[PDB]
């Protein structure tokens, strides 16, 4: 047989502190094909929700792919996409209180797992 | 320590109409490690079903190892495989009708991430 | 844009034997990121469990992170995590029989998906 796959593959950490606002996490090129975001809360928040999505580079189009709530506290994409203009991965905390049931601040890390768009042929 | 590990990963895409039939999607090697096998419905259906599984490189031992009805649009399978004589990833729409509900051609892309059987020794 | 990404990827098998005890599967350097751990079920046992967690190289820190009864026989940890002093990845079976049902040895695979510590520098 013979296809076409792709053979170059990077993994993006991204840590925003639990704070009411947008933070860009993770820069992607052009034809990347996103297989893996992981979004996991680090402390005991109490009130709060975070919406992941994807962000144009300038102009504000952000639209949540993911969102999630305090009692979960981690969650993954089901969804894989391919990267055409929409090249920011954002984060959005619209309500968000201190350290919170702790005295210690709590903070997000995502994960994001994407293959490059460059591409080379393969027999088997 | 000491241990053995696949050094070397693949991703590769494959695209089909949903339309009625059977398609070949993704060329696998031998001892390939398949660790993710990510579908995903880009338009909106109204009926069919599509089943991705397993198939022979001739013979026909297809055999569907994640269904995906209508609503749910997108699917990740929750096993992961060792490539042993099944070399082919195989998708089977048996109900499908027209583009459905907005005039536009209804797709659907296989994403198969595997681990090639190369294997390295890594000391830690 | 410009970040900073893991370049580097490593996917690691261990096979165990469903029998009482514990296992030392995979070994992870400092500042690995898990990205996927998936233990599957080879075979038809009848009574047992089997729970997956991270234990220290040498001091006996064992905590489970996935529990998987005899039913479902598949399982995938459901967060990421950033190696720091707890390198190894261990299994415990506390309950276990002979073959089951069948006659043949029941195994278990885990397959470790991880990024190594290395960082390089991309701009998009």
């Amino acid at each position: 047989m013979k296809q076409k796959v792709h053979s170059v593959s990077y993994l993006a950490k991204a840590e925003f502190e639990y704070k009411n606002g947008v933070y860009d996490l993770v820069a992607l090129p052009t034809g990347a094909e996103v297989i893996k975001i992981s979004l996991e809360v680090v402390g005991l928040p109490t009130a709060g929700h975070v919406s992941v999505g994807f962000k144009d580079e300038s102009k504000k189009n952000y639209s949540s792919i993911l969102t999630l709530p305090v009692n979960e506290t981690s969650g993954v994409v089901t969804k894989d996409y391919t990267v055409k203009s929409d090249k920011i991965v954002a984060a959005e905390v619209k309500d968000a209180l201190a350290e919170g049931s702790d005295g210690r601040p709590v903070k997000c890390v995502l994960r994001a797992l994407y293959f490059l768009p460059s591409v080379i042929e393969v027999e088997y």
